[PDB]
């Protein structure tokens, strides 16, 4: 039997994206382990894991900007992942982009090293080329601004659109991140989590044979109170508002929602948090709640937004552009107002809007708060213009090439049984 190790970085998100990726490997006759580096209960995660599916094994680790203590646990936890690796070498390793370290271990031990990459195709291109483009100025992307920066295959890039974490050139971390890109040049190969009808352009440029290949297997996707709500809902009728795992708006910028989301007259749901420092009336319009129950519902901290965007009474999503929440919308076929927050959902958006053409921005995202008028505007916009039906339109044919490419002979699982075949050869 072939082993395949698999490496997510600390967090989370990371585990829980890299265990989709073993689940696959494993159904396909590989046998998986996942490497854990700790930083929401690891131990109930491995715990569920292993009850669910027993033949993907954990391994945790010793313990030796908020991605800069996860860099310093991954540079520190090399020597332990070498001697892991020598107990017995695997057929393969796969790796996150903030892994870049163990490439040390990796070639030592000549051991074939793929990455996992997380988000689409344009933000790999974006990725790959921002050390070229690092070398050619002296400015940072923050004093930069609205200038664009022109990568392979993707729309320009205003450089103030770079993640935040890379904005500021005299930060240790910019350079970890530079020491990461300069290192996904080192691998036999790179599967990403999105599907080749989605970012054909992208696709094709870092196909370039001067870069190692790469497999487009995605979409890879991973309560009742508000699934009862919807029922009770007509058909397309629901505009669904959630701002990923973190996502912070401030009381003023919450008003601002609220009367755009009453005035636009529509059907939502709408999860809210807690703002950066949730208590619902004291956060709100006064009187809010009590004027749009019966129109809309709003939900504390989380909802089940897998099931939420399956669910047929549900006619569009104001999205913060996080690329689970993007693909999980483009599989079930719902039209997306952009909305961008954190990480690398500006680049996202950019993508989504003039790239993929899957949604459409709200304006002010950039700026210091969305103002009511707009999201009223795009809200209605959405919902009812003819605007909108030929979004649903592009929609509906993502949807399509999507569900396409994970049915037999479709492009992704044959890209996935593709990279499935050359580690069994490795
Ligand atoms: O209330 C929420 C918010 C988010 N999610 C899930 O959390 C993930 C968010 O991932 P994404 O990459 O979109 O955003 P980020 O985690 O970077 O905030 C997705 O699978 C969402 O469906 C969820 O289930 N409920
Ligand atoms: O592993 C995927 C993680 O990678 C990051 O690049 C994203 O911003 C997160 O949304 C995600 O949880």
């Amino acid at each position: 039997p072939t082993t395949v190790v698999l490496y997510p970085s600390p967090g989370m998100g990371h585990l829980v994206s890299m265990f989709e990726l073993a689940k696959l490997l494993d159904r396909h006759g590989l046998s998986v382990t996942v490497i854990i580096v700790e930083p929401g209960s690891t131990a109930a995660f491995i715990a569920r894991s292993s009850a669910s599916n027993p033949s993907v094994s954990f391994r945790v680790l010793p313990r030796p900007h908020h991605e800069a203590h996860a860099f310093d646990l991954l540079r520190l936890s090399n020597p332990e992942l070498r001697r892991f690796l020598l107990e017995s070498p695997p057929s393969a390793l796969v790796l996150d982009y903030f892994c870049g370290n163990a490439l040390d271990v990796s070639a030592e031990l000549r051991i074939p090293a793929y990455y996992f990459f997380t988000s689409g195709a344009g933000v790999l291109s974006a990725f790959l080329h921002f050390p070229d483009l690092h070398s050619r100025t002296a400015a940072s992307f923050r004093e930069m601004g609205s200038s664009p920066l022109h990568f392979p295959g993707i729309p320009p890039l205003p450089a103030d659109h770079m993640p935040v974490p890379m904005l500021d050139r005299d930060d240790p971390v910019y350079e970890s991140f530079l020491y990461f890109s300069k290192r996904l040049k080192e691998a036999e190969g790179y599967i990403i989590n999105t599907f080749e009808d989605l970012e054909p352009r992208a696709v094709a440029a870092i196909s370039d044979a001067a870069l190692p290949p790469n497999y487009c297997i995605g979409p890879l996707i991973q309560g009742s109170e508000c699934l009862a709500w919807l029922d009770a809902q007509p058909k397309r009728s629901v505009v669904f508002l959630c701002f990923g795992s973190i996502g912070l708006f401030s009381s003023e910028q919450l008003k601002e929602m609220a009367v755009g989301l009453e005035r636009s007259g529509q059907r939502f749901l709408w999860v809210v948090r807690s703002p950066p420092s949730p208590d619902l009336e004291r956060i709100l319009p006064e009187g809010f709640l009590e004027r749009t129950e019966g129109r809309g519902l709003v939900v504390k901290s989380w909802a089940p937004q897998a099931a939420v965007l399956e669910h047929g009474s549900v006619g569009g999503f104001v999205t913060h552009c996080g690329w689970n929440s993007t693909l999980e919308a483009i599989a079930s076929g719902v039209p997306m107002v952009a909305w961008p927050m954190y990480a690398e959902q500006w680049m996202n958006k950019v993508f989504l809007v003039e790239e993929m053409k899957l949604a459409v921005p709200m304006e002010g995202y950039d700026k210091d708060m969305v103002t009511a008028e707009e999201v009223e505007r795009k809200v209605r916009w959405l919902m009812e213009s003819e605007g909108g039906v030929e979004l649903r339109a592009r929609t509906e044919r993502a949807k399509e090439r999507a569900a396409a490419s994970l049915a037999e002979g479709g492009k992704s699982k044959v890209a996935l049984l593709e990279v499935v075949e050359r580690m069994k050869r490795g």
